[PDB]
């Protein structure tokens, strides 16, 4: 997996669109107070940014 | 120019959310009704996706 350039398997253009979709689900739950839904993600080992 | 594969010189990552932060600014002067400020943009030749 070392041995290529990885710009058509990861971190596509259309990707933070589907992880924002995500969000949404997870908002018609976290209306009432005191029950927030928390959303985490791991981050990527190579870049800060 | 049609010579090569443009995977890094258009649309990339972030493109999208500069294009999103250009209508929050016009969006300041559109909130009175009647004055809505209009937002188009060119297509792109290639796809229509």
């Amino acid at each position: 997996y070392s041995q290529l350039h990885h710009d058509f398997t990861t971190t596509q253009v259309g990707m933070h669109d589907i992880v924002r979709s995500f969000r949404q689900t997870m908002n018609q739950y976290s209306r009432e107070p005191g029950r927030y839904r928390f959303m985490g993600t791991e981050a990527h080992g190579e870049s800060i940014t």
